[PDB]
């Protein structure tokens, strides 16, 4: 029994129809579904072992699923792999191994106004001279969305800008630019167009779609989604290849709709030939495309069929000259760094060296939090969560799952930021990870030792540091003493063999028997286990 997931805005019951062609040769029927918000809830149900058999989604997300081993690696015959364009397999790889089947391909194209503009420029540089023309009778040359990088990245990446370097089958989180002479050359030309009036600088997505669909602008930059609302706009248009900057093709981000196979699925065996020899023919794709258009498709066979649409032939051409969008989670910092970096460069608020060098350092900063959290094993997380309790509500500490999430929660409450490492440095120092402090933060041990005597500099309250140092000198068996040497006392507790001594302190604060000035209970139970646990209390209680 095959079960397919796919979004509602797709041709899902055209997919349900190749699935009924399939069952009359098989008996095994498939039931396509469009669960609401399926991208978010597939990780949740697959770790239970219940996700559909096949999952249809954009490729960028499939990386996170594979990072958690939620998609098994497919095994297509190599003679099959040639049935599709070469680049579409670079989008379905993690650790170099193939993960999903490419289905469709999406990219931005140049969309012009044939009545207004009979011939499109081959070239970005032709446009200032051109906008000067149409300006002479109250119409702009180009108007497109400048509020997101996805629309401004093609010009920026043209001269050699890239997000992450894809080489020999996998990405390098270390190499990213964004701060190279290509990204600078493309952004300066963008910044100046605005500087010169050839583009108003608050042109959002809908302002541009207004100007174009009303014949106020010669051309725009958009994708196959905006085709519907300009077909009804009643303006004669065409879409072709984006102009060339510095003699080099504009590189838009390419999205690949892909079908992945669930790792915890009985039917991987049979899900393959459903995709290879029924869905991915001219027959299965024209079925889904006759429902709702797949845009341009990855299968070479049916693509040429669709290419006699001048529009599908163009979104395909830009896709080839384009940049396959990386499917790794470090890309969430890319959109922030670059969106804020074009918004400040184009407004005049920053230099393009200033803006882009700032974008670079934000990526180095977000990558460093990754590299740090990857060295923090699960016990260090329990320690870091207890030390962070003063400032992060443990309410929202149900969703906290790994060290990186703790770091992101701190960015939220603006105690960890690009310019303020002081709390993170103190956290690692408290939990005695001096190897990470030198390696990723350039901080000697004496320097932290000597940062925290300076008054009002240490943030973690000594009451927190006192309790953590006590949980450090208490073993599993020394804790079985604490557990039953406070049941001797009043409860004031549901305890159990699942709670470490730190979970006992939180649960004593929670009963208000252990506080910044409530230590009688604590001072007794420690004197019965290890006496020198008592001395830690007295030294803290010497400082007030």
């Amino acid at each position: 029994k095959l079960v397919i997931w796919i979004n509602g805005d797709k041709g899902y019951n055209g997919l349900a129809e190749v699935g009924k062609k399939f069952e009359k040769d098989t008996g095994i029927k498939v039931t396509v579904e469009h669960p609401d918000k399926l991208e978010e809830k597939f990780p949740q149900v697959a770790a239970t072992g219940d996700g559909p058999d096949i999952i249809f989604w954009a490729h960028d997300r499939f990386g996170g699923y594979a990072q958690s081993g939620l998609l098994a690696e497919i095994t297509p015959d190599k003679a099959f792999q040639d049935k599709l364009y070469p680049f579409t397999w670079d989008a379905v790889r993690y650790n170099g191994k193939l993960i999903a089947y490419p289905i469709a391909v999406e990219a931005l194209s140049l969309i012009y106004n044939k009545d207004l503009l009979p011939n499109p420029p081959k070239t970005w540089e032709e446009i200032p001279a051109l906008d000067k023309e149409l300006k002479a009778k109250g119409k702009s040359a180009l108007m497109f969305n400048l509020q997101e990088p996805y629309f401004t990245w093609p010009l920026i990446a043209a001269d050699g800008g890239y997000a992450f370097k894809y080489e020999n089958g996998k990405y390098d989180i270390k190499d990213v630019g964004v701060d190279n002479a290509g990204a600078k050359a493309g952004l300066t030309f963008l910044v100046d167009l605005i500087k010169n009036k050839h583009m108003n600088a608050d042109t959002d997505y809908s302002i541009a779609e207004a100007a174009f669909n009303k014949g106020e602008t010669a051309m725009t930059i958009n994708g196959p989604w905006a085709w519907s609302n300009i077909d009804t706009s009643k303006v004669n248009y065409g879409v072709t290849v984006l102009p060339t900057f510095k003699g080099q093709p504009s590189k838009p981000f390419v999205g690949v709709l892909s079908a992945g196979i669930n790792a915890a699925s009985p039917n991987k065996e049979l899900a393959k030939e459903f995709l290879e020899n029924y869905l991915l023919t001219d027959e299965g794709l024209e079925a889904v495309n006759k429902d709702k258009p797949l845009g341009a498709v990855a299968l070479k066979s049916y693509e040429e069929e669709l290419a006699k649409d001048p529009r599908i032939a163009a979104t395909m051409e830009n896709a080839q000259k384009g940049e396959i969008m990386p499917n790794i989670p470090q890309m969430s910092a890319f959109w922030y760094a670059v969106r804020t970096a074009v918004i400040n460069a184009a407004s005049g608020r920053q230099t393009v060296d200033e803006a882009l060098a700032a974008a670079q350092t934000h990526m180095d900063f977000s990558r460093n939090l990754y590299d740090i959290g990857e060295q923090l094993d699960s016990e260090d997380l329990a320690s870091l969560k207890f030390l962070s309790l003063d400032y992060i509500p443990q309410r929202k500490q149900e969703p906290i799952k790994d060290a990186l999430m703790l770091f992101q929660r701190l960015q939220e409450k603006r105690m960890l930021e690009e310019s303020n490492l002081s709390f993170l440095k103190e956290l690692l120092f408290r939990i005695n990870r001096l190897d990470l402090l030198i390696t990723y933060l350039n901080t000697r041990k004496e320097e932290m030792e000597r940062e925290l005597q300076t008054p009002g500099r240490a943030q973690i309250s000594a009451y927190r540091v006192m309790l953590y140092q006590i949980s450090e000198e208490v073993s599993r068996s020394e804790l079985r003493s604490f557990k039953g040497g406070l049941q001797e006392e009043i409860s004031k507790c549901k305890l159990d063999d699942d709670m470490n001594l730190l979970d006992i302190f939180i649960e004593m604060e929670k009963r208000v028997i252990l506080g910044e000035g409530k230590l009688d209970i604590l001072k007794r139970v420690c004197a019965q286990i290890n006496k020198s646990l008592l001395k830690i209390i007295n030294d803290y209680e010497e400082f007030s």
